[PDB]
């Protein structure tokens, strides 16, 4: 109940929302059905439209007008945005040359440059170039300020998850808004775009920027506008708020536009009908900048122009139907469209079986346009699993396609030509970022970055301490002229041991054998030097990784590689080696095919054993440093040490062997040498964070050897590839992956073919940021480079995408 008989007199777009049954006058009252009786009359004036005309100049103030052109309007803060241009001979902001804003030029009373976030729905990255002719204001912001060629959204590339990620710095799995539609089994409640459940604060986790600001004494405009409030009125309202007295005036504001998304759904991303919506958004930007210029705020305010996601061509005819795969389609609930989420229709149906649903959906049709996954098997880069609102069964849908349950859903629920929600690596899903203002750099292009990073920067812009989030604070320092955040590297928690030779061969009873007993002083001093770290500078190029948790581990040196060997997990946490462009690939000699050798530096009690692998009929083993890349026949023996062995399903060994035999050498010739760091990951609770030992769900049979859920590699070289990886003077280049350690290759539909036809495609799907690997391992890489730390943080957030240009 709302007693709508109160009045909005002197309260129009009030900042503190009042509680029922008192009537509301705030920018959200329409959405709640709660505005006072006179809200439209008082607050949503439209008379005479939005622009001054020559004949309105110096008019007598008429309070009925949408905006004003009377002499008193500047001090009332409610002129039409074009007032000074029509009536005082001023120029539009877009018509002025740009001039560097070296310092904030703010009116007296402003304690800090205000921040205005101008968010646009569905604004695909390529619109900046393709629509440039029709967006002069946006183009001026972009060319004069700081811009990226695109900004990566989060998955799913839908509105609610992305706008709330922008506000919180959090992955959707952590903030809880995991789609536009959701079922929470604990609440037993559904969240929908339409209706009232979505207003309940229990859906919305983390701490959004407006709450962060408020808690720290920085006032915020409200970030949500009821859909029927026209854009011109939103802008006018922001500009009025900016004329409040110092003690009442917010420092942070948001504008949101439903366009171009609204039209993009109807006409497709590049439909000829899209030109007008882009012109109209540009006009809105121009109104804001002219309004800021009138208020003398145009060289004071930091403006962020940012999109939530892009838009792809999608039509009704490109729909896969689950009824073409499943016989039991009526026993499931699907969240449909550009992604699929499946659960049981009824919790009382014990006949329902996710394993058989996944199998009926796996590689069933030659050009199948979706791929089923258990959520924990989705590419780790999506960070889309650790939330009870995310169903166990997920469908990754090919770009340009939809999935639906049955054909009747698509014609009894062609309209649309555009949609979005696909994998956030897809080019059509990328969106925009421009920052303009005293705190952003002048005419500066920055590399693409992820939207999870922006919260930290918006907090920096406002002098706020960010709440804990998924950005890497400092990785966007290069966007900013000042207010940088200067982090220090995390402290190492565990120091390594450096074991020497401590055990005789006969102390080991591991069931391992090797044909290696075949007997020099010219060469004996050499092997000793190599075991003491003499080649370490070649193979450990960026210092050893730091271990950021409490554990027992040993550094092991060898001719061709260095490792940090965990006495707790019985295998390396990391293995580091450099492969030059000149390196040769050799084979594993016949006599060494099943060779595993005790490591006399490491006790039998802290070693794996070969018998466990013999006895485990499902599990085999592989090596972290590959024997194929040994530098000499003698060095090759090191690669067969029991301390370089890791457990691997045979199906995964297909993937791993091709990576190690073929791809590493390929990358070394392409990139002019690579440094490789490889290791295991254990994430049995799919939270994106390193498991402790008591979280491990699977061991090699009859042993305490834990089975990794994933294997990673970080492949680093010189950004200037005219320099070899091991003699690089400048910035680095990186690519990484986190490969799921699976007992089948069901994910890869072409896997009965030669690894040259499917392995590299698999690895590209599982591309990763170094930062993802850090979270998953508790390691901190690139500790000793000649680069600035902020630069290394940017490098750690880099994702090599494998999308065209
Ligand atoms: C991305 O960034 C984020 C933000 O930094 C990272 O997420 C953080 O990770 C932390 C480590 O997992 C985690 O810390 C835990 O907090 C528990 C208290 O949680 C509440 O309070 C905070 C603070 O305000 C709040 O943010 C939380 O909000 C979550 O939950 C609400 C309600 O469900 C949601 O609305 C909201 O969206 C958010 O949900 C997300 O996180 C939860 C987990 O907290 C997930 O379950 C959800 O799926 C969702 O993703 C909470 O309201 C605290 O109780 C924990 O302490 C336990 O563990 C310690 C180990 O130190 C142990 O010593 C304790 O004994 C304790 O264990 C006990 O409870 C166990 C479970 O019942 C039980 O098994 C034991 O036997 C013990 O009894 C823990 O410290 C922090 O909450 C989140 N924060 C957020 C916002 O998500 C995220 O990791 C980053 N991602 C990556 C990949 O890096
Ligand atoms: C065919 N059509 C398809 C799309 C349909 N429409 C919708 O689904 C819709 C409507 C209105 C809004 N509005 C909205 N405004 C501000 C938001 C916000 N959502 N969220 C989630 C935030 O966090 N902030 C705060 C903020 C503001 C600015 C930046 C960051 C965060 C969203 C989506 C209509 C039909
Ligand atoms: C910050 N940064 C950047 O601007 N580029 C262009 C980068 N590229 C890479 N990696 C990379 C990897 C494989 C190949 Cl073949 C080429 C480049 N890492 C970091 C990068
Ligand atoms: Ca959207
Ligand atoms: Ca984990
Ligand atoms: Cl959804
Ligand atoms: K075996
Ligand atoms: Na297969
Ligand atoms: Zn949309």
């Amino acid at each position: 109940w709302t007693a709508t008989s109160g009045s909005c007199k002197g309260r129009c777009f009030e900042l503190q929302e009042v509680g029922p049954p008192d009537c509301r006058c705030d920018n959200l009252c329409k959405s709640y059905s709660s505005c006072c009786h006179d809200f439209d009359e008082l607050c949503l004036k439209t008379a005479r439209g939005w622009e001054c005309t020559k004949d309105r100049c110096g008019e007598v103030r008429n309070e009925e007008n949408a905006c004003h052109c009377s002499e008193d309007c500047l001090s009332r803060g409610d002129c039409c945005t074009n007032y000074q241009v029509v009536c005082k001979g001023e120029s539009h902001w877009v018509d002025d040359d740009c001039e560097e804003i070296k310092v904030p030029e703010c009116p007296a009373g402003f304690v800090r440059p205000p921040l205005i976030i101008f968010s646009v729905d569905g604004f695909r990255a390529s619109y900046m170039k393709k629509g440039s002719k029709v967006m002069p204001n946006i183009e001026k912001l972009r060319s004069c300020g700081t811009h990226a060629p695109y900004m990566r959204p989060v998955y799913p590339t839908k509105t609610f998850p992305n706008l709330y990620t922008l506000a919180t710095g959090l992955y959707p799995e952590s903030h809880g808004i995991v789609g536009n539609s959701m079922y929470d089994p604990v609440f037993d409640a559904s969240f929908h775009l339409r209706g009232r459940e979505k207003f309940n604060h229990r859906w919305w986790g983390g701490q959004p920027l407006w709450i962060t600001a408020t808690k720290q004494g920085v006032r915020a405009g409200t970030f949500f506008w009821s859909v029927s409030i026209p854009h011109e009125r939103r802008i006018l309202t922001i500009l009025q708020w900016l004329s409040l007295p110092d003690n009442e005036r917010p420092s942070v504001y948001a504008f949101y536009s439903e366009q171009p998304d609204f039209s993009g759904h109807k006409y497709g991303p590049f439909g000829p009908e899209m030109t007008n919506p882009l012109r109209e958004i540009d006009k809105t930007v121009g109104q804001l900048m002219d309004g800021l210029k009138q208020l003398r705020l145009h060289r004071c305010v930091n403006v962020i122009f940012v999109g939530d996601h892009g838009m792809e061509d999608v039509t009704c005819d490109r729909t896969e139907f689950l009824s073409n795969y499943l016989t039991n389609v009526d026993d499931i609930t699907l969240v449909p469209g550009t992604l699929g989420r499946i659960r049981a229709k009824s919790i009382n149906n014990s006949k329902y079986d996710p394993k058989t649903i996944i199998a009926a959906l796996t590689c069933k049709k030659p050009d199948q346009h979706f791929k089923p996954y258990m959520k924990q098997h989705l590419p780790k880069r999506l960070h889309y699993a650790n939330n009870r609102r995310i169903e166990d069964i997920h469908l990754l849908v090919d770009r340009r396609w939809h999935v639906a349950r049955k054909p009747l859903d698509v014609y009894k629920k062609c309209f649309f030509q555009g949609d979005h929600g696909f994998d956030n690596k897809v080019n059509s899903m990328q969106t925009v970022f421009v920052g303009y203002g005293p705190t952003f750099k002048y005419r500066t292009k920055v590399p693409p970055f992820e939207n999870i990073e922006l919260y930290n920067v918006m907090c920096d812009l406002l002098g706020l301490k960010p709440a804990p989030n998924n950005g890497t604070h400092g990785s966007l320092n290069h966007l900013l002229r000042t207010n940088t955040f200067r982090p220090t590297m995390p402290d190492e928690v565990s120091r390594p041991n450096y074991p020497g030779i401590m055990y005789l061969q006969s102390e080991f009873d591991l069931g391992c054998t090797c044909d290696d007993k075949v007997e020099n002083k010219l060469e004996e001093l050499n092997k000793r030097l190599h075991t003491k770290g003499s080649t370490k500078e070649r193979h450990l190029l960026y210092g050893r990784p730091a271990v950021l948790y409490r554990t027992s581990y040993d550094i092991l040196y060898h001719t061709d590689f260095e490792s940090g060997y965990s006495e707790i997990f019985l295998m390396p946490l990391w293995t580091s080696y450099t492969i030059s462009k000149q390196a040769e690939v050799s084979s594993i000699p016949e006599h060494l095919t099943n060779c595993v050798r005790p490591d006399v530096r490491v006790s039998p009690g802290f070693s794996q054993n070969c018998l466990a692998y013999k006895n485990d009929k499902q599990m085999s083993y592989g090596f972290l440093f590959p024997p194929y890349l040994s530098s000499s026949p003698e060095a090759k023996y090191d690669a067969f040490l029991v301390t370089n062995m890791v457990p691997m399903y045979p199906a995964f060994k297909r993937v791993w062997a091709y990576f190690q035999r073929v791809l590493v050498k390929k990358y070394a010739s392409e990139r002019n040498g690579v440094n490789v760091i490889s290791g295991p990951i254990f994430d049995y609770n799919y939270d994106g964070l390193r498991d402790t030992e008591d979280e491990i769900k699977q061991y090699v049979e009859g042993s305490s050897i834990p089975v990794p859920t994933h294997y990673y590699s970080i492949i680093t070289s010189c950004l200037d590839f005219t320099q070899p990886a091991d003699k690089c003077d400048g910035p680095l280049s990186v690519s990484s992956f986190i490969l799921p350690h699976r007992p089948d290759n069901d994910e890869s539909c072409n896997s009965s073919e030669d690894e040259s036809k499917w392995v590299e495609e698999l690895m590209k799907m599982h591309t990763a940021r170094v930062r993802d690997i850090e979270h998953l391992t508790g390691l901190d890489f690139y500790r000793k480079t000649s680069r600035s730390y902020s630069e290394i943080l940017t490098l750690k957030t880099y994702l090599h995408t494998y999308e065209s240009e």
